[PDB]
C-alpha cells in the first residue's frame, strides 16, 4: 500500500504561497524541539521540589522493578467511563503471564447513583467472576490492583483520595475520600477472598507490565484522546518526600513517577501555539489548562484542520461558492479526518473527496485536496514531535542513552505513519548517525496491557512487600 | 490480544448436545477433505477437455513466466462496480515496481446508460491521467492492461466478448459483443497515445503479480464475497485447444488458467451441505448454480448462522420470550458478525453481548452466547478447510510439492485466524511431520496487487509478443 507522489506542478500561486505559510506556522525545528526539552527537564525537576510545580509527578508507590521471575496469581480491576474489566493474570516467572478476562457493562444509571451502588455492582461483577473460576474458594485471599485512572493522590499504595470525577461520571459522596476502604467493605460483605492491594494510574501500569515483559524499558507512554507518561527516578531525586518515607526505604530506592504532564507550559513560554490553537484553548471546558495535551493528544487535530480551513474559506481562498455550513460546527471533524487524509493512496485524493463530499457536503478540487493533505501531515507531524520532547526530556533527565520507550494510545496504535513521524524526530534531536529505525538507541515498541495485565504485577510487587512487612507509602500511613 | 480459556462447564446438557449434533453438521474429516481434492482434480481436467465441464477453466492467454528483469512503463485500468482505478506501473526489472494511481468515482448513471457514455467517460479519465503524468507526450503508445472481472470469453488476449452483466451495471449494446475495440475508437478520439493490448480477469493478475516478485508462486486465489483460482499448466495438458493454436505457441508452452471454480459440484455429489446451505440456495437469486461459491465465500458466513440460530429459536432452546423480529429477515447478518465473535477476548463474551442486544435487539445469556461463539468458529472452519481444496486440487494436478498461494479477498485479509486455519488444513491432507506453519511446504502468502499491477505486467509481456510478432490467441484471431 505504497506512498503517493504527491504533485504540486498544478497548484495555483496563490495557494502555493498559502501552503509555505502554513509550513512556516506547524514546523518544528530541530533546535525549537532541543529549547523545549530544556524546559520540560527543568519543569520535571520543579514537580519533585517541596514548592510545587506545575508537572504533578506524582509518586506511585512502586519501589522496586519486575525482575521477569514473578510467580502466582492476581487480579487487575480496570474501571472506565462506560465499563469494567476483570483480569486474572498468571505470573509464569519467565517474562510471561497468561490472562483470563471479563469486562461487565455499566448501567448508564450508575454514572449518577451513589456510593453504595457503585462499588457494590462492581462486588457483584468480582463475586462472580471468582465462582467462576474458584469455584472450590481459594488456600489465600487473592491480590487485586486497581487500575482508578482519575485524578487522585496517594500517601500510600492501598489508597486513593479522589480530587474530582471526570469523563462523565457524577457520584456524590466519593469525592474527596479514600474510595479503596470504600470498595473493601463492598468486597467483604459479599464475603468474597480477594484483597486490595493496590491502586494505580494506568500509564504506570503501562510502565511496569513492559518492563515485566522488557527489561530495556524505561518509559511508558499514553498517546490517545488523553495524553500522559510515567518513569522510574530515584527516591534521592525526590525533595517534596524528603522526612516522610520510612526507614527501609533508602535513599537508592527506585520510585516509580506518574508525571501527569498533560499540563507542562499552562504558563505559555515555550510551546509554539498558533492563532488556531488559541482559539481552541478559549473555547475548551477548561481555558488555560491541560496545554501541553492540547499541543499533542489526538482528540484535536481534526479541530485544528477545522478553524484552518474557516481560516482560508473567510480569505476567500477555498470552497468558493458551496455549502459550509457543516463545517461552522465544533468538533465535527474528530481524528478519523486526518487519518483518512494521510492515508488516501490516490493521486486526486479520491478517499478524500470521498470523505469531504459525503460527510460534509463540499465538493473539493484537486488543488484544495492537495492543500488539504498538506495540511494534515503538518497538524498530524507537529504533533509528534511535540510528543517526543517528552520522551527525551524524561531520558535526558535520568542519563538514558538507551531505552525502549513502551507506548500504547489510538494516536500511536492507529494515526498513519505515527512511529515513523516519532522516529524521525528523536533523530532529529539527538543527531543519530544511523540509517536504520530499527537500531535507533531510544525507540519506541508497543506497549503490554498498562489497566490489566500491569496492574495485577503491581499488586504482586506490593503483596511481596506487605507480607515481608515492609512500608509501600509515607510514615504514619 | 490472547485467546478466551471457553470454558463449557456451565453449560446446560440439553444445549451442550445441541452443540455436539452441530459438530457433526460442519466437521470436515481430513478424509472427507481427500475425496473431494480427487473428485476436484477430476472437474478441473474435465473444464479442459473438448467436451466442456462445470468449471469452466479459461485460458487467460499469459504463455510465459515473468521473469522479474522486465522493464518499463506500463498502464493499468481496474473496471469495479462503484469505481475505477488508473494505475501507472514503472517496472524496475529487479523484482520491484512504482506505482503511481488515480481512482474515479463512477456516476451512478452510467451504470443504466449507453455505450458510448460509459467507454467516453473512461477515455476522459485516461486523458486527463495521462496529461498530468506526459504533459509532453510519449515516444511511444503506451501499453494498457485491462481488468474486466466480468463473465467474458476470450478466443485471444486482446479481446473480450461479454457473455453478461454482473455487480449491477445494465448498459445495453455491450452484451455480445468484444469491448476492445469499443474502448479503443473511444481512445482514438481523444487522441490518447495508449494502446489496449490486454484484458484480464483479477485472479489470473493476481497469479501474474505475485509471480513477478515471488518466483515460487505457483497460484493465485480470491477468498472474499466471490471466490475464484488461477494456475499456470501446460498447453500439451489443454486438449479444447487441440488443432487452434498457433505454430509458434508449443506444446511446452505454459498457460494461465482462470478457473472459475465457484462452479465446482453444482451437480451436488461431493460437498457436505446442510439443511441450511440448502436453503441459502433454494432463496438465492440463481438456485442451482454456484455451488462451491456458496459453501466457500465469506458473503453467506453469516446467514448461515442466522438460519441455524432461528431453527434452534423455533425448537424452543434459546431467546426463550425474546423479540426475533430482526432475526426474521434475510442477510441482515453480515460477515462483520461471525468476524466479531470469533474476536470477542472475554470469557462472558461481552462483545457478542454488545452486538445482539445494540445491533439486534436480543438480550443473550452467558451459556447462549458461548454457543453462538461455537456456532461462529464452526462456520468460519468450515470455510476454510473446504478453500483448501481447491489449492490442494490444482497442487497435486500440477504436481506442487511445494508452492507458495498467492492470496487477496476480504475473508483472507481480515476473517479472524483465517490463516491459522487454512494453514491446520492443508497440513491435515498432506499429513506434514511439521511443527511451525512458516516451514510447510505448501503456504499461503499475501498477494500482489493483482487489478493493477498485475495488468500491467500481463500488458509488457504481451507487448513484447506482439512487437516480435509472436501470436496471443487462437488461428485467425
Amino acid at each position: 500500500p505504497p506512498a503517493r507522489k504527491g504533485s504540486m506542478a498544478d497548484v495555483p500561486a496563490n495557494l502555493m504561497e498559502q501552503i509555505h505559510g502554513l509550513e512556516t506556522l506547524f514546523t518544528v525545528s530541530s533546535e525549537k524541539m532541543r529549547s523545549i526539552v530544556k524546559h520540560f527537564i527543568s519543569e520535571l525537576d520543579k514537580g519533585l521540589s517541596k514548592k510545587g510545580g506545575n508537572i504533578p509527578m506524582i509518586p506511585g508507590w512502586v519501589v522496586e522493578y519486575p525482575t521477569g521471575k514473578e510467580t502466582g496469581d492476581f487480579l487487575a480491576l480496570d474501571l472506565g467511563g462506560t465499563n469494567l474489566r476483570v483480569v486474572l493474570v498468571k505470573l509464569g516467572g519467565n517474562h510471561d503471564f497468561d490472562t483470563t478476562q471479563n469486562k461487565y457493562r455499566l448501567p448508564d444509571h450508575l454514572r449518577t447513583g451513589t456510593s453504595e451502588q457503585l462499588w457494590s455492582f462492581i462486588a457483584k461483577c468480582l463475586k462472580e467472576f471468582v465462582d467462576e473460576w474458584y469455584p472450590d474458594g481459594v488456600s489465600e485471599p487473592l491480590p487485586l490492583g486497581f487500575t482508578f485512572s482519575y485524578p487522585a493522590s496517594q500517601k500510600k499504595i492501598n489508597s486513593g483520595v479522589l480530587q474530582r470525577w471526570t469523563k462523565g461520571f457524577d457520584i456524590e459522596g466519593v469525592e474527596g475520600h479514600d474510595v479503596v476502604p470504600m470498595l473493601q467493605e463492598q468486597i467483604e460483605k459479599l464475603n468474597i477472598p480477594i484483597n486490595v492491594v493496590a491502586l494505580i494510574n494506568d500509564t504506570t501500569g503501562t510502565l511496569v507490565a513492559s518492563l515485566y515483559t522488557d527489561p530495556q524499558t524505561k518509559m511508558g507512554i499514553i498517546i490517545g484522546t488523553g495524553v500522559n507518561g510515567a518513569y522510574y527516578d530515584v527516591v534521592s531525586g525526590i525533595e517534596k518526600l524528603e522526612g516522610l518515607l520510612p526507614e527501609d526505604i533508602g535513599p537508592d530506592s527506585p520510585m516509580a513517577i506518574n508525571c501527569e504532564y498533560g499540563s507542562f507550559d499552562n504558563e505559555h513560554l515555550v510551546l509554539p501555539r498558533t492563532k488556531y490553537d488559541v482559539i481552541i484553548d478559549e473555547e475548551s471546558p477548561r481555558p488555560g489548562q491541560q496545554a501541553f495535551e492540547k499541543m499533542t493528544s489526538g482528540y484535536y487535530l481534526g479541530e485544528i484542520m477545522r478553524l484552518v480551513l474557516l481560516d482560508l474559506y473567510d480569505s476567500g481562498f477555498i470552497f468558493k461558492d458551496q455549502d459550509i455550513s457543516k463545517l461552522k460546527e465544533a468538533y465535527v471533524m474528530d481524528t478519523s479526518y486526518p487519518s483518512k487524509i494521510e492515508d488516501d493512496p490516490f493521486e486526486n485524493l479520491e478517499d478524500t473527496d470521498d470523505l469531504f463530499k459525503t460527510n460534509l457536503n463540499i465538493e473539493t478540487t484537486v488543488v484544495e485536496r492537495k492543500l488539504i493533505r498538506k495540511l494534515a501531515e503538518l497538524v498530524g507531524t507537529r504533533a509528534a514531535r511535540l510528543t517526543v520532547c517528552g520522551v527525551s526530556a524524561i531520558c535526558d533527565k535520568r542519563g538514558y542513552k538507551t531505552a525502549h520507550i513502551a507506548a500504547d494510545g489510538s494516536v500511536f496504535n492507529r494515526y498513519p505513519g505515527y512511529k515513523e513521524k516519532a522516529a524521525q524526530a528523536l533523530k532529529d534531536i539527538y543527531n543519530w548517525d544511523v540509517e536504520k529505525m530499527e537500531d535507533h538507541p531510544i525507540q519506541l515498541v508497543a506497549a503490554e496491557d498498562g489497566s490489566g495485565v500491569g496492574a495485577a504485577i503491581i499488586a504482586c510487587l506490593t503483596q511481596k512487600r506487605l507480607a515481608a512487612g515492609k512500608s509501600v507509602g509515607i510514615k504514619g500511613e
